[PDB]
């Protein structure tokens, strides 16, 4: 299967998108490092991987704060130690000024810091980076998520910037902007049909498939620095 | 393989992108209708499909002018006759005012006309539409291709519009904007490295993989009305 | 006043935006050519100009079909004859395939044809071109206006393309994408407040001011090839 | 003149864009608060205002660090004290993770913090906010300015977000993305002609005119949340 002999780090993999991505990549033969601050949620991800029939040897669980220098180093050091290399990095991490600081620290700062540390290793394997953004970022307003949206807008710009700089080191960088996603009455179902053209709510697995597509050169090698929107058409309304 | 029991029409399949797409889909198990005005070029596509080991029964060759009402009807009538249904439509068709007229007629008008005719059948199979545009269309200038670019810009808008309207009929619509693609010295290689961040020229197959990705619900169901750029990063420079 | 000793052609000036623009420019001292197919509506524009206290000598009324070669030539020939030169061109001209043809002919084809004819004269005065588009064109869907929207999307691309090509001839090109505009209960007022963030409906004069801004080098010389959205914030929702 | 009886705060007004904007607004009759950390550079701005014939009573000079809570409060408290109200706010403030922190603190954090403090007063006068961004932010890569560009991308998103939220309080918000601007051989002149379609380098005054346009409801009331690019066409290449 694709990703055989590939090693991937998936941040924010203790739930939803990150979790589904880890399970998918693992099932695809990759050697995955899952990480998060909530050990119990993270172990649940590990259990879904094992349940899928994947060997426990292909999973590296790291409980850490990705916003700290030590957490970042631990995430990276344990993956290189156990797997020997790094091929894929899926950056899936993530009102008062205090909320602004916390929001940008997690959604932007930690991604930049972790990525800079991973670059040397990704260059060695001519790896891939997939940044998870959000349609919160786009040519429209997102007042309900003031700081999350601008942090993601910076993530989009960061993706374009790093894609051009890092491709010179054999690294492919792209991003995905998911719309509404659940599974991580009549009135609610009606509104759903109205707000999501697709007529169905997005699923963690739907996003995981797209992440895999972008992490696999066999299927997307010529796609570079693109912001791939996966929102059932919501942002077009 | 994916696309098994699926029927696809690929316009502009007598060369490059269209040809590689037809071969890929056929190899994937789909029943394909290839079409173009140059019979010899089209037969060459058919031969590559056969050479790939695909049964001749899975290929419907239609020599016709996709800009004419009759050509359009022939393309569609022969596919429904031989295959009984239609699941996928890959719209890959495509200075003086005369050049403007010819350019828009082929790149925009014929696509709209063919699509309108296909809609009823695509609705029946909850099919997919993949419109092939170009980075000639985008938030930048493209003076070397005055009419081709604006026609593609209309294709992008048309894609967004139809994606929202047609998803109500179970049809998924998306588009792809390819950058430079070849295979359909030192100075030239240097300039190439400079103009294409990827450092390598795009290949027809690279675009075909992305078309397949978008035509396959298993891999992209939640992607709707998106303009997927596949240009090795060129448009970001 | 600005536009003194300047000559401008305003198409679609028999009503709304075009009419308000003609009155504004005339009041600003420019020598204006108004045009349209409905003579009575056009004369009404002329009367508003005269009522504003502008000399009848500064107004050239041309009743013609801007989609025809003859109409185009008449519009241009009469302006150069009466005024001797051309400084500004405001291109404000503007389902079955038949509706598609009519829509693109007026909204795209005629603009390209007229502009090509005006270029030589605009180069002589280092003039300005202001293309009137619509938020119907943008990174979103516009299903209620299928052909009008794609034609405007092509207008946006055309604006970017010509801005780069024509600036080499001393001509500045930009475009404006107006949102909802009127003046060319409680339930309706409520919905209005909801659909237009501005809380007030756009007015022809609001758009005219922006056209003047872009036609005046003293206020916007460094703005080139930009798509200026004037929609009270509607497209951001 | 426009801006008569209007009070404006212009950050980063000790040089270039900010300085030219302060001089323009002052000459237009507004009561302006200029601010910066370099007292001598700031006084130079004041002197240009006085030299323009403006009364010293219409200028409030505040030497402060706009990134600090105290600087922000001083900037605002002195303007309200001396002028009694606030109508316009022009936010013109503005590799290792350390550089990232410093860059975002100045270009994003301080703007959000200052703006939140100004909002109450801007609501009272149904004021205007003009955020100065950069073409460093856009649908392209900007590798030479890694953190400055992403901070500006967040500024663009922030502008769209606040425009929708604040218009409900009678406040108009927009942003401007300047290209290359100087004045704050043959080989260099050649390259310039090549990199800037306009064929001429942007001037601080060129940007100031656009800021004034957006701060004046008489000329741009219906423009809301728009990212106005003023780059001589550079970003389109």
């Amino acid at each position: 299967t694709r990703f055989a002999e590939k090693v991937a780090i998936i941040t924010g993999s203790s739930n939803g998108i990150g979790r589904a991505t880890a399970v998918l990549f693992a099932r695809e033969g990759a050697k995955v490092t899952i990480t998060g601050r909530h050990a119990e949620r993270l172990e649940e991800t590990r259990q879904q991987i094992l349940a899928a029939g994947v060997s426990e040897q292909n999973v590296n669980s790291v409980v850490a704060d990705v916003t700290t220098d030590a957490g970042q180093d631990e995430i990276l050091s344990t993956t290189l130690g156990k797997f020997g290399k790094l091929d894929i990095l899926v950056n899936n991490a993530g009102q008062s000024i205090e909320s602004y600081d916390a929001t940008l620290n997690l959604n932007l700062r930690s991604v930049i810091a972790l990525t800079k540390k991973a670059v040397p290793h990704l260059s060695s394997t001519k790896g891939e980076i997939v940044n998870i953004s959000s349609i919160a970022s786009g040519l429209h307003a997102t007042p309900d998520f003031p700081y999350y949206s601008i942090a993601k807008a910076a993530i989009d710009q960061y993706t374009r910037n790093t894609a051009i700089d890092l491709i010179q080191h054999g690294i492919r960088v792209n991003s995905i902007s998911p719309g509404l996603v659940a599974t991580g009455f009549y009135s609610t179902m009606a509104t759903m049909k109205e707000c999501v053209p697709a007529g169905v709510m997005g699923q963690p697995q739907d996003i995981a498939e797209v992440i895999a597509f972008l992490a696999d050169r066999k299927t997307s090698s010529y796609i570079i620095g693109h912001q791939l929107v996966v929102d059932g058409g919501s942002s077009l309304i």
